């Protein structure tokens, strides 16, 4: 009964939060097994960030001018490499608490825990998703960037961002754990524009969903309605195009509440043209596109 | 910059979460030292929670009846007691990972993260208030009884829930760390109502003085107001009544925006009298009260 936005437990991946320092700046790092991945802007000052040019930059740079420190003790590098826009620090000291780990891109409309960090500390978990525009709406402040994002499967992390920028309209945006951003974005002070961040249909849907099985089922229409009639409104209300493979993993929610796909997105579509009268679903005066079917399914079953 | 539902990391309380059965009852409990805490309805059976008499049922166990199993390994019960509604087991052995902690009875309108765990597994963690009506609005399912609620002030964990019932609602019932409900409620399966589930107005103006922070200001209006007037529009609405006690915590959110207190009490006033009109603050098209105002100084300063 009820339903929350809900971060994965972050217990796995606080074990791995390391401050970095590199001259004056200082950000997070993310420790597994010997080496420290971060943002490579941990090089710039605030005046180099205007316009990098990080292979320069990382010409005056040696082992010995990053400082790296879990909790309170320094970890020696022995190596350093730039992949991307990240810097990977080798380490002599394999982290002790390194869990199960993958390192992998998303596609827009996954959501993601992120853990946010200052100076290799945690501060809170919250819950994201990489929204069609590849930006993500997220919580973070001056010295935020090497926090990182994650989904967990049982025992194993798959790592798949950390935070490297801010967008003057206040959105953020950054990398995968192999430095490649997502989006068009790069890692330098220059005004950068999103482009239109339209809603994760496949996400509302499993929310809809999730409305049902909790017992919120005002919404519920009498009408069903094809991919093509369906993709015309969400088009004209911003909302990403159903392809038959957002279909087929609603298929379990279907089956679990008897309520065909079409079926929904017809009542969805009512929803995009009535409004909701000032009526809620699930607590919420909108329409929640930051679960994902599996998010939905996870949290309905209880998976641990 | 942005402004999230934030939870606590959850790492201190994943390393005290254990599994308890009684019989064929399986719940979590919170391993503190040489101490597992844990709902007494443990000892139930489905039939003995329609009317269950605790102390006659706990005639007939004995510490070999209780079974505690942290990670894949049995933990040996040396003694047990009843508290309250909570069962203390204790153990021969202190667990390792005990952080520094508190137990804390909190107080309407306070928030605190709930690492939602099934069979002494942690399955996810959400921010939660104590509502006016001292039911919470957690996301549990069968056998998430004994996860528990905690707030961390730096390496302290001040715990201050433990889920002990459902309400025929869908609202969630529990205990503070020394087994005493939050209201008036009862670990019994007997039907039990809520009373009217008031909205923390001191939390909403927290989070208007966040929304003015991150730049969402279209709804600050050019009105004052005073206590007894406001409260007579929160009392309509159906908000908590407003007290000094209450201005004196939103001070530091009033010195760091240069809006008085009574004047968010007016914009809020207004924002009742008027709604939303198809707006939105900070992402949410009604007005949030799960943000305390030490949440949204917390939040917004970077704390760790
Ligand atoms: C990154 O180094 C960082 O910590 N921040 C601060 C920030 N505030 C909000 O989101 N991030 C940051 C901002 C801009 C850049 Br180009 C890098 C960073
Ligand atoms: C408690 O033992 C438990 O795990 N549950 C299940 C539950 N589902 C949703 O919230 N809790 C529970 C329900 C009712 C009682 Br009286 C005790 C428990």
């Amino acid at each position: 009964s009820g339903f929350r936005k809900m971060a994965f437990p972050s217990g796995k991946v606080e074990g791995c939060m390391v401050q970095v320092t590199c001259g004056t700046t200082t950000l997070n790092g993310l420790w597994l097994d010997d080496v420290v991945y971060c943002p490579r802007h941990v090089i710039c000052t605030s005046e180099d960030m205007l316009n990098p040019n990080y292979e320069d930059l990382l010409i005056r740079k040696s082992n010995h001018n990053f400082l790296v420190q879990a909790g309170n003790v320094q970890l020696r590098v022995i190596g350093h490499s730039m992949q991307n826009c990240v810097l990977k620090l080798k380490v002599d000291t394999a982290n002790p608490k390194t869990p199960k780990y993958k390192f992998v891109r998303i596609q827009p409309g996954q959501t993601f825990s992120v853990l946010a960090c200052y100076n290799g500390s945690p501060s809170g978990v919250y819950q994201c998703a990489m929204r069609p525009n590849f930006t993500i709406k997220g919580s973070f402040l001056n010295g935020s960037c090497g926090s990182v994002g994650f989904n967990i499967d049982y025992d194993c992390v798959s790592f798949c961002y950390m935070h490297h920028m801010e967008l003057p309209t206040g959105v953020h945006a950054g990398t995968d754990l192999e430095g490649n951003f997502y989006g068009p974005f790069v890692d330098r002070q220059t005004a950068q524009a999103a482009g239109t961040d339209t809603t994760i249909t496949v996400n509302v849907l499993a929310w809809l969903y999730a409305a049902v099985i909790n017992g919120d089922r005002w919404f519920l229409n009498r009408f069903t309605t094809t991919l093509n009639d369906f993709n015309l409104v969400a088009m004209k209300y911003n909302y990403e195009p159903l392809t038959q493979d957002h279909v087929d993993i609603l298929g379990p929610l279907s089956a679990q509440t008897g309520i065909a796909v079409l079926d929904m997105c017809a009542s969805l579509k009512e929803l995009l043209q009535n409004g909701m009268n000032g009526r809620t679903i699930l607590g919420s005066a909108l329409l929640e596109d930051e679960f994902t079917p599996f998010d939905v399914v996870r949290q309905c079953s209880g998976v641990t």
